[PDB]
């Protein structure tokens, strides 16, 4: 279980485009792990040609001799550049898909392995409220689907309290709402916009204005009942400790794309250990992040007792699977096979890639 | 003062080597203002293949059409990706220095002219006690350099602080003196280190131990008599409020190769605001980036007032300037012509380039 090489190729898939990068650890077993890179150069700064850059560059000289069985040495290793998350994350998880493959193991049961499928949260929102709703009823009644994440962030802020409104009145109590911000509104938009939607229930505020307007984010997650989810402000422990020591954060967003396993195991137990509520967030990710994200949050039941925001990929318009992943009953299990349990269909990847 | 192109030139220089980035803006008038991003993936994640990839893929094309007098818009646009900060700090100071060009004044004056020059200081370390002495003396005989930075982190700490001790009882009274332990440091080694040096008048501790060891490197900076230079630690401005606050720096370290000149007047202002010191720093800059640090760091008062880290550039073989910095008398000061006062020798930038 030695790796002999690590590659990245980057690869294009339009949607109905994801510019992600393949990431592949080679075994001296002959055993070939997978995972992808998401390039989000507004959330990370990474670009593709980046991410190829650093793996081919850095990461994959500094790792291969390395056993399946050496994590913190490639962890330590890898820690010592800064930034480049999703391209750490994608080797990290990668090796654990070999690991998985080499014994014969899902990554979630290796992980923990409390349960065997996750619950799924859609997002949607930027629209006519008459638009949402139809959506919300289509992807429901289609997936099962019963946890809907409203994008907001426009301005005027009533018209995406609007949207929220009409959701809750079609559903009522039948589905899962909350909202997420993307660092689009100013903390007292935010404020002013969850005060107009104290009646609809919302269970989480997910970064609704900078955390970097560091004083007023931090007046605005106390005035809020609600956790209020941290996320591209939380890409690490450290920053998980400081937002949540200085209070502009009360909730944890994990996503696999940016920590991985070995790091998101690390995320878990600090939140856990601190005693703050996660999720399993989304990246935009294809359908290999995505099993990814599943296998993460179902080894745990901290992040199983949520639903995980695992249908961004229905938006793409192909994939790189043999078999697609498909969401049933508003749920999505944890693939049966060893490791990640997925494997890339060569002419796929041969017609995606741009190398 | 229009920008019809942006360009962004690999290059490499052996030391007695700099692989680093040559920045140019272009504008209307024919003029062109550069600056260097020095790739730093140890420090902020950026590679050189990196920083041409941002530039050439999101700022040029987001930037062209600006003119050099709309700061702010490129400020606002180039904030919306993340990270990448010496390729974003690099446009700007090319996007100063073209200003200055066109108006026919130094990078120095437009930001405040507060003075004409600042002093020096040198950093060594790593080496025997003997060895280091003898350093000091050469620097300081042959430049007049009168401040000298340590760098630390070794284990034992009675490696560094042998070298401190050696220094301070050499030269006595008559040089400043101050470590730098990029991180190297647990917190508990660099308390013992800094007790150990408790009578040899250390003016400034840089970033002993780790910041994102976040409990325990507060309870260090809380335990110290002299202020604490957050370096790496502070690359934004929201890193200083955040680190400030919390206890984790008592001091700021602007490097203008990760904040260039509109970024560093934040940083600078913010500082001064919640009433903090600040020293210029050196990103083992080559000349242009230290003669972009000079022109900052002579605008202000507060700047001014502690030696700069700007003789780094002294362990390169050769440079792109058509004229040399000189450091004499223990000071450099900011060029004389107008912008950044620095033109690249065509013959350099060829024998140089790497694409
Ligand atoms: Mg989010
Ligand atoms: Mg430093």
């Amino acid at each position: 279980m030695k790796i002999v090489a690590i590659g990245a190729i980057p690869f294009s898939i339009p949607y109905t485009a994801a510019e992600h990068v393949l990431v592949r650890v080679h075994t001296d077993d002959g055993i070939v792990g997978v995972a992808e890179a998401p390039p989000r150069p507004f959330t990370y700064g990474e670009t593709q040609t980046g991410i190829v850059a650093v793996i081919e560059q850095y990461f994959a000289p500094a790792l291969i001799g390395l056993t399946l069985t050496e994590r913190e040495v490639a962890h330590t290793r890898m820690a010592r550049t800064v930034g480049n998350p999703t391209a750490k994350a994608a080797i990290d998880m990668a090796m654990w898909d070999a690991l998985g493959q080499s014994l014969r193991l899902s990554v979630s049961e290796m992980l923990g392995g409390y349960t065997d499928r996750m619950r799924v949260s859609h997002m949607l929102g930027f629209d006519d409220p008459v638009k949402m709703v139809a959506e919300a009823e289509r992807i429901r009644e289609t997936y099962g689907i019963n946890t809907f994440k409203v994008k907001v962030g426009r301005r005027p802020v009533q018209l995406d309290t609007a949207v929220v409104r009409a959701l809750r009145e079609r559903f009522g109590d039948a589905i899962e709402l909350y909202v997420d911000g993307n660092r689009g509104w100013s903390a007292a938009e935010s404020l002013r916009a969850m005060r107009e939607m104290a009646d609809l229930d919302l269970l989480f505020a997910e970064e609704l204005c900078p955390a970097d307007d560091v004083l007023s984010r931090r007046r605005l997650v106390g005035q809020l009942d609600m956790p209020f989810i941290a996320d591209e402000s939380v890409p690490t422990p450290a920053d998980v400790t400081r937002e949540v020591l200085g209070g502009s954060a009360t909730a944890i967003s994990i996503k696999t794309a940016r920590t991985g396993f070995t790091g998101s195991t690390r995320v878990h137990h600090l939140a856990e250990g601190l005693g703050l509520d996660m999720v399993m967030g989304n990246q935009i990710d294809g359908q290999i992040g995505t099993a990814c994200t599943v296998s993460f949050g179902t080894a745990f039941e901290r992040t199983s007792r949520h639903a995980g925001e695992l249908s961004n990929f229905l938006d793409m318009s192909d994939d790189l699977l043999t078999v697609p992943l498909q969401i049933s009953d508003g749920q999505l299990h944890r693939r049966p096979g060893p490791g990640l349990g997925i494997e890339i269909d060569p002419d796929k990847l041969a017609h995606y890639r741009t190398d």
